[PDB]
């Protein structure tokens, strides 16, 4: 049997986790076992990709869309895959909205069964993007589910799924092997028999492995590709196409009075912007991989054509390198140093020392942060960098302990992706909401702009909201935003072919989970 090693993700130990709509599932759930009704390709004009459904109608208004389900589609213990899951998915959530970890529910009002085939959804509001926001949840096995005693906990440690990779085949600490669903409806089309899974902890274990051509699809950070990686074999290659925003998050509830001073200031958050070097970030800790990002909204150079260049241009200035300017900045807002260390104070007379934190293990996060401190350093700002393990990373977000923390977003074939998750109040509450917009920053005006985006099809009056969404993020230095970076992502040739590159382009080529377009990438596959 053909065995194709992947590394979606980083883990200390494999754990049997397999639920889809929780945090603490394997990455390797989405997409390989609970197949998607449609795949958005998203770097070919989002194109809808019909999986297990074979089409979908939006009505009139926008505020309902039928969904038609494939005939002849079963899940791996032989039962059909019928309108009866979508249903029972969607009631799922709307009975768990902890398990709502994309907040769909305030979308969708009702979904119905029409017949065994077709599925109604009625909406809240009209929303030309819901056929989108529908695709991205997960579908589980009524037959299945209707048993489990409480979802939220419950492990799914061994999964009936629609999608390729259904069978457990061994699971211990170290491995996991993922083989074919033998009940595949597209099994025609699936040449590649099983996911080879390696426990892998970080980017330095991450490092030895794939030089050694271990490995097969990965989406790794691999510092100085060229020599370390592609050098090392001639079957070694890769394709960075590029990607979203990565910024400073500032957290406004800090529980700390002298912390939180400064970064509710939005002063202090310009000053702090104006001390990075975000053309030194991306060369030393990028390998030169990266575009600086200057736009106060984070929007990014790619998306120019929905920014409000007049916006840009007032804010630029504050997402510069400029140390004479930052210093000025800090000395305006009354940040000075009164005890005589060369650092600020807040103008209260306040110490404070920034913690900035990046995950363990994501080595150029923690490179990106280790250059910031120094930075900041040279403008009188105290900074310290911390790498807790990324669970632990996340809770400070989600819990409101953290200071500063470096992330990366996803990213769209629109700004939406990005301002959506980024900032939307309604992302910040929910147990199993994810830290995009974790900063606590909340504008009324704001929320309900990013609600109406997609109220119209209307290109010109998105563009309007657009630049509103711009202004109000930009105007408050909500974040820090750093650089737009690259999908990563490395192929190795020996063992498989058929691999999308720069001269294959068919789509976003990540492995990583949260990423639809890897089930596509995936059936294009042939062992060599
Ligand atoms: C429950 C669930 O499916 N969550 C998905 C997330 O896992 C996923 O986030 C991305 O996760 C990968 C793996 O942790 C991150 O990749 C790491 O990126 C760092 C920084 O560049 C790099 O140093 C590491 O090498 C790299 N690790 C691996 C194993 O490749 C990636 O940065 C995360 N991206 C974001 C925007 O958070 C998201 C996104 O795909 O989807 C969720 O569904
Ligand atoms: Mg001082």
């Amino acid at each position: 049997r053909s065995e194709l090693t992947i590394v979606p993700d980083f883990y200390p130990t494999m754990v049997r986790n397999f639920n889809p709509y929780l945090a603490t599932n394997l990455r390797t759930t989405t997409d390989f076992i609970y197949e998607p009704l449609v795949v958005f390709n998203e770097m070919k004009g989002n194109t809808p990709v019909f999986r297990l459904a074979e089409s979908y109608k939006m009505a009139d208004d926008l505020m309902s869309v039928t969904f038609d389900i494939r005939k002849g589609v079963k899940w791996s213990d032989g039962e059909a895959f019928t309108a009866d899951d979508v249903v029972y998915s969607f009631g799922l959530l709307k009975a768990k909205p902890e398990l709502d970890q994309r907040g769909i529910n305030k979308w969708v009002t009702s979904v119905e069964k029409v017949d065994e085939y077709k599925v109604r959804f009625r909406l809240s509001e009209a929303n030309s993007n819901v056929p989108y926001e529908i695709s991205l949840i997960p579908i589980v096995a009524e037959h299945v589910w209707k048993d489990v005693k409480d979802p939220t906990t419950f492990t799914n440690e061994n999964p009936v799924g629609t999608g390729p990779f259904t069978v457990i085949d061994t699971f211990t600490p170290q491995l996991y092997i993922q083989c074919r669903n033998p009940n595949y409806w597209d099994a025609a089309n699936l040449e590649v028999d099983c996911l080879r899974v390696p426990q892998i902890a970080n980017n330095d274990q991450l490092l030895g492995k794939i030089v050694n051509s271990e490995l097969d699809w990965t989406s790794s950070f691999v510092p100085d590709i060229d020599r370390t990686y592609a050098a090392a074999n001639p079957n070694h290659h890769y394709w960075y196409p590029a990607a979203g925003t990565q910024a400073f998050m500032v957290n406004f509830k800090n529980p700390d009075p002298a912390k939180k001073e400064a970064l509710d200031n939005v002063d202090f958050r310009r000053a702090f912007s104006m001390a990075l070097d975000r053309q030194t970030i991306i060369d030393i800790a990028f390998y030169g991989s990266g575009t600086v990002n200057d736009f106060a909204s984070g929007l990014g150079y790619a998306f120019e054509a929905w920014s409000d260049e007049a916006t840009h241009k007032k804010y630029k200035g504050f997402n510069t390198y400029d140390v004479e300017g930052s210093k000025k900045l800090l000395a305006k807002a009354g940040f000075k140093d009164v005890n005589g260390d060369g650092f600020v104070e807040t103008p209260s007379g306040k110490s404070f020392e920034l913690l900035i934190q990046s995950p363990n293990g994501w080595t150029d996060f923690n490179n990106t942060v280790q250059l910031a401190v120094e930075q900041l350093q040279e403008v009188g700002i105290k900074a310290k960098a911390r790498t807790p393990e990324f669970a632990v990373y996340n809770q400070a977000m989600l819990e409101g302990t953290y200071d500063v923390a470096y992330t990366n977003y996803f990213h769209g074939a629109d700004p939406f992706t990005y301002w959506n998750s980024g900032y939307n109040s309604a992302l910040q509450s929910g147990d199993g909401m994810p830290r995009f917009a974790m900063h606590y920053f909340t504008d009324k005006k704001l929320d309900g702009l990013l609600d109406s985006f997609y109220k119209t099809a209307d290109k010109n009056e998105q563009l309007a909201i657009a630049h509103g969404i711009q202004k109000i993020i930009a105007e408050n230095q909500v974040t820090i935003p750093v650089m737009s970076g690259a999908w990563m992502y490395q192929y190795n040739t020996t063992r498989f072919t058929g691999w999308w590159s720069e001269e294959n382009p068919k789509g976003r080529p990540s492995v990583w989970a949260g990423i639809p377009e890897r089930l596509l990438h995936v059936l294009d596959l042939k062992p060599v």
